[PDB]
């Protein structure tokens, strides 16, 4: 484990402005922290004056006025301090982190390639840029300010409480730990249970992902229910964990309320005792209790900043480790001769390079390669030979071991590499394109070029292409949102960037196997014009360029064998605004969908209202006790205080019980709703046809992501919404009725500003969480550019364009900087305004209470009770709003799930219109005049009114060009896609009117790539038939010969096979797929060209298994390899969507000579 760097080093990249910002933010944070207990002290003074001066009205009025002015001053101070703190801390952190990001990327780019090979992985570098974008910035921007603020709040609260009433402060200090302890336990318990629920949800998502990637075989058979059952099990586990989560949350809230009620019972009694003995005032005691509570909670809230500091220390240690590293290979050297003879006569003698990470094995051991001066060389060394090692050595990526290696007669170390790499042009296996515009992606080959040179290079040496046939053209920033690039466009861009480096050698290598000939001919003309270009890593891919090269010296077993002529070369290298009515309707339909849980909801609802009442009740008690404090009759005050304390102790238990009840039952409602909706979504998805799966936004992990993300916000938007809207309604109703009954006038004035108080307290809690948004989302563009640069470090170094990448990174990072500055300003201003309005409302309400008392309208007791009850109830309501407010996201996901459910399938897997189905369908399939067009590409028509047919009980083999959709025929058979036109019949009955579900069990299919359903081979084989028992799969394995390795397998049938388990060989996987096909004992077998890339033993085994599989009943096979259709007695030709020759291969080979069969026979020779 790396040792975290000390805290001070985190501020390495701080300049003078950052120091000023940090100082101003620190002062603002200190003032913001201190001004809360100061407000409590001023409130105590105001209440004490307003209660003591009942007889002397004028003194009461003037003192209340001065303290209201103090409240306004404190509000203004809070406004200024919070604004300064938030803005300065956010912007300073962002600036420092951006500078450090830029320096990190700059240091990473100019590192040696061997650094990434051995020291730090590229994935580690990308993760490090994630960590520097998150943790270091978070610690030095928001966590530090919050730590200072909470230290200030803690110290100020303790000072205020002690200097007011040291006695009660000590008692309140002892009460603080209990509340803090319960809060910590509740938070930890929920986090642990949340982790359990999270992994359970991941399991459910994995099931959906697996089902979608295997949707073909799953739909081809009858696995739709099987998949739903597995999903049901995972959902059940998740809801059980959710039940625990909900019960734990309820218990935590109940426990903290119980402790709070009992502790304030004790504190209020002790405050009454102190008031009896003339040791304090009422307001002073109340403020002391509040201040000490605030200080303790502030320290508790400050601890997470320390946690963040530790994590960021570790992260910054890693980042500074990578930054401070110094490259070993010398760059910007002074030994460069800068020779103008760009032609490389001959070089690379006696190279003895050994791979840097592992010195045990060496490739370039003792041999020489040598080159001419202006003639290409083709290099073909086995398969895993060090063909790329020569390219790397030429580019000076590494260095040869102790020997004598030169270039052009002037060595490599004595020619620099800043301009040496300028002479050399490199084209990689896969072209490396960066997030900038394609125009700049042409520039970085030579920044000194102008527009005219770029366009002439792209035009005379490349054909007109998508760059000009484009809405944007030169300003076409690709990035992650790059347009459709099939490989040819980006490849041509890469060679163009290459030709901008006109002189000297140009290095080639193999491209993708499926590439158009235009790129190859452009490469050929590029190497012809730059005859200095040699060292093509063709690895036996273009015999024409091989004949072009004067020397085609090979690198067999990592060594040169023959150098010179290129004549025979045989037996070597044989490899080739949003609406609201719709939201209301969807809400109503989900509620109707949630009907079976109604009981729980009602009970939960009951608990909610009672919980709300308790909160209001608590507020009232405080008010009452305070109002009782300023009562001359001591015995009456004793009786009242005892009554209130006993009532509070009694109702603490009710608070606990009904908090647990409410949260448990609402969580049960929510979990049941999520499970039901998720199952319905999966069923609706599985009912859809394959054309729906082919469409975009509709495949693999992304559909699983939509399913996972559109259920939790649904549970929120139903359960949490109703729970809060009823509990806060009960709270507000009780508080408002108490306030009205006491003094309706002041109650009305206060409920005028009630939303302002609630909003301000909500913003206080949000400040507690933080106002910096998703830092990752802000720097997404820069992060992806940096990842592309680091992953493509070899290409960047080859084109010596590190500075260009750095400046592009800076230009991408500037808009996040500006956005962060403005966001900080807006957030600080808004928070300050809200707090100022809160304190202005407090001052106005309390002054109006004083004014009412002055004119004999009311009393001190009633007015103070109204004020305190309404304000504490506002705080409680805001604390209630802290529950997940994902309502808008909930509505959006509501619409998403509803449109997913209401989608209509064109092909219904079910058979509502039942048709007669024979028990043993013989299956005389006849695809007569079937006109089918590629679903993905309508223009492409694999079938053109082809009258294909196959007599039942007979084997038909489909042969023809790979381009024609011979496999697409089997898709039409399973009705995955419907032919653009034409009618297909299945044994005397058309399949359209026929029942698809009955057909599925009479059809067996083997995919070209076998797929792994689950853990055991047992279940994979049993998947073929609905009720496979045990003997049936035994015979399936024996006839399929799958048992041969199964007995050899340690666990046999029950071995864990798949991605994580024992990965069987391709032949074994295909053989078990064939076995599961035989399990279904279907009359019609649709054999696919699975035997594509296998070794000799696996080839023979899989063709044998195919021999037993196709034997018996009827089988439509598609094949392209000899000794496969020969066994079949009926062969068809798929030429251009039409049938050409029908009959046995031997029968049609004798007559009409030079036939299409003879064509592939001659080709296979
Ligand atoms: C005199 C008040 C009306 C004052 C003007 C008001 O603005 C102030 O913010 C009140 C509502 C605060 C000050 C201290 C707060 C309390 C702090 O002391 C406590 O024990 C905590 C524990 C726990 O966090 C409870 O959920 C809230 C609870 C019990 C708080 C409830 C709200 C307060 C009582």
């Amino acid at each position: 484990e790396i040792r975290g760097v000390a805290f001070k080093e985190l501020f390495r990249f701080a300049d003078g402005l950052d120091y000023v910002l940090m100082g101003i933010g620190s002062v603002g944070a200190f003032v913001h922290g201190c001004s809360l207990p100061l407000f409590l002290r001023f409130f105590a003074d105001l209440v004490n004056s307003f209660g003591s001066n009942s007889n002397n009205v004028e003194k009461m009025m003037e003192e209340v006025l001065k303290y209201a002015l103090y409240f306004l001053v404190v509000g203004a101070a809070i406004w200024a301090s919070s604004w300064a703190e938030i803005s300065c801390w956010m912007w300073s952190g962002e600036r420092q982190t951006t500078k450090m990001r830029i320096k990190y990327l700059e240091a990473a780019l100019n590192q040696d390639i061997q650094f990434f090979d051995t020291e730090v992985r590229t994935s580690d570098v990308v993760f490090a840029i994630n960590t520097d974008a998150v943790m270091v910035q978070d610690a030095i921007s928001e966590k530090l300010g919050n730590f200072i603020h909470y230290m200030a709040t803690f110290v100020s609260g303790f000072i205020v409480g002690f200097t007011a009433v040291w006695q009660l402060a000590l008692v309140t200090l002892a009460v603080v730990p209990l509340i803090a302890v319960i809060g910590g336990i509740h938070t930890t318990t929920l986090s642990k249970l949340s982790n359990k629920s999270q992994e359970s949800l991941s399991q459910a998502g994995n099931i959906v992902e697996q089902t979608v990637v295997q949707i073909r075989v799953v739909m081809a058979f009858v696995g739709e229910s099987r998949a739903s059952q597995a999903y049901s099990s995972a959902l059940k586990i998740a809801q059980k964990l959710g039940y625990k989560t909900g019960l734990a949350k309820g218990m935590g809230l109940g426990a903290t309320y119980f402790v709070v009620f009992c502790c304030y019972a004790l504190l209020l009694w002790y405050g009454g005792y102190l008031v009896r003995h003339h040791l304090t005032n009422g307001g002073l005691a109340i403020a002391t209790m509040f201040a000490v509570m605030i200080g303790g909670l502030a320290l508790g809230q400050s601890a997470p900043s320390m946690a963040a500091f530790a994590k960021a220390k570790v992260a910054a240690a890693k980042i500074f480790r990578i930054i401070d590293h110094k490259p070993t290979i010398e760059r910007n050297s002074e030994s460069g001769v800068e020779l103008d003879s760009v032609t490389g006569l001959v070089e690379l003698k006696n190279v003895d390079f050994s791979y840097p990470s592992r010195p045990d094995v060496k490739i370039l051991n003792n041999f020489c390669l040598s080159v001419p001066a202006g003639k290409t060389i083709a290099l073909v060394g086995s398969s895993g030979s060090g063909k790329s090692t020569v390219v790397s050595l030429i580019e000076r990526f590494y260095d040869p071991n102790s020997g004598q290696v030169l270039l052009d007669g002037q060595d490599l170390k004595t020619l620099k590499l800043r301009w040496l790499r300028q002479q050399i042009g490199l084209v990689s296996q896969e072209p490396a394109l960066f997030a900038t515009s394609i125009k700049e992606n042409i520039l970085l080959g030579r920044p000194d070029a102008d527009q005219v040179e770029i366009e002439e290079a792209a035009r005379v040496a490349n054909a007109h292409s998508f760059i000009i046939k484009l809405p944007d053209g030169f300003d076409t920033q690709v990035g992650e949102r790059g347009l459709q690039l099939s490989g040819g466009q980006k490849q041509r861009i890469a060679i163009a960037r290459a030709m901008l480096k006109n002189p000297a050698i140009l290095l080639l290598d193999e491209a993708t196997s499926a590439l158009d000939s235009e790129s190859e001919k452009l490469v050929q003309e590029a190497l012809d014009r730059f005859m200095i270009g040699r060292t093509t890593l063709i690895i036996a891919h273009r015999l024409s360029t091989i004949r072009k090269a004067d020397l085609v010296a090979v690198l067999q077993q990592g060594s040169v064998s023959e150098i010179g002529t290129h004549d025979e070369l045989f037996s070597k290298g044989e490899n080739g605004k949003l609406a609201f009515k719709d939201q209301a309707n969807s809400f109503w339909r989900l509620a109707k969908m949630n009907s079976p849980e109604w009981k729980y909801a009602l009970l939960g609802s009951v608990g909610s209202v009672i919980c709300g009442s308790l909160s209001a009740f608590f507020a009232y008690v405080l008010s009452a006790v305070l109002s009782v404090y300023y009562n001359p009759d001591h015995e009456y005050m004793i009786k009242q205080i005892d009554k209130y304390c006993y009532l509070l102790i009694g109702l603490s238990s009710a608070a606990l019980v009904f908090n647990t009840l409410q949260h448990s039952f609402w969580d049960i409602v929510g979990e049941n709703l999520t499970k039901r909706v998720r199952e319905k979504m999966l069923s609706a998805v599985l009912k859809n046809e394959m054309a729906w799966f082919d469409q975009e936004e509709n495949e693999s992990a992304r559909i699983a992501a939509r399913l996972a993300l559109d259920a939790n916000n649904v549970r929120s938007a139903i359960g949490d919404r109703i729970s809060v809207i009823v509990q806060n309604t009960a709270l507000m109703l009780v508080a408002c009725t108490a306030g009205f009954v006491l003094q309706w006038r002041l109650a009305l004035v206060l409920v005028a500003v009630f939303p302002v108080v609630v909003a301000a307290t909500v913003l206080q809690k949000m400040f507690m969480t933080g106002f910096s948004g998703d830092l990752e989302a802000a720097h997404a563009k820069g992060t992806q550019l940096a990842g592309e640069a680091i992953a493509n470090v070899r290409t960047v170094a080859a084109f010596n364009s590190e500075a260009k990448i750095v400046r592009l990174y800076t230009a991408n990072l500037e808009p996040p900087l500006k956005r962060c500055f403005w966001k900080g300003q807006i957030a600080g201003s808004g928070y300050g305004v809200a707090q100022f309005c809160l304190y202005a409302s407090y001052a106005l309400g309390l002054w109006y209470a004083s004014w009412l008392v002055k004119h004999g309208i009311s009393d001190f007791s009633k007015t103070i009770r109204v004020f305190m009850v309404l304000m504490v109830s506002a705080n409680g309501a805001a604390e209630t709003l802290t529950l997940a407010p994902d309502f808008i996201k909930g509505g959006q996901a509501m619409r998403s799930v509803f449109e997913l459910l209401d989608r209509k399938t064109e092909i219904e897997p079910d058979d509502p219109d039942t048709t007669p189905v024979p028990d043993r369908l013989r299956g005389e399939v006849e695809l007569k005049h079937i006109d089918f067009s590629y679903p993905s590409r309508p223009d492409i028509q694999i079938f053109r009114d082809l009258s294909l047919r196959a007599r039942a009980g007979k084997t038909l083999a489909l042969v023809g060009p790979s381009g024609c959709g011979k496999s697409s025929v089997i898709s039409l058979i399973q009705r995955f896609y419907e032919p653009s036109s034409g009618r297909v019949m299945i044994d005397g009955k058309d399949i359209r009117k026929y029942n698809l579900k009955a057909i599925r069990k009479h059809i067996a299919i083997v995919p070209q790539e076998p797929c792994l359903f689950g853990t055991t081979i047992y279940e994979n084989i049993a998947y073929g038939h609905e009720c496979a028992t045990e003997a049936e799969i035994i015979q399936a394995a024996t006839l399929a010969s799958a048992h041969k390795f199964i007995s050899a397998l340690p666990e046999g049938y029950k071995t864990y096979v798949g991605e994580r388990g024992v990965q069987l060989s391709g032949g074994q996987k295909q053989r078990i797929a064939i076995a599961r096909a035989l399990v279904r004992k279907a009359e019609i077998m649709l054999l696919d060209e699975a035997t594509s890339a296998l070794d000799a033993e696996s080839e023979r085994s899989v063709q044998e298994a195919l021999d037993q599989a196709c034997s018996g009943r009827t089988s439509i096979v598609v094949a392209h390899r000899l000794s496969t259709i020969r066994n079949a007695h009926v062969i068809a030709v798929i030429d251009d969507g039409k049938v050409a020759e029908q009959g046995s291969h031997s029968h049609l080979l004798k007559n009409h000579p030079d036939g299409i069969y003879a064509r592939m026979i001659q080709l296979q020779r």
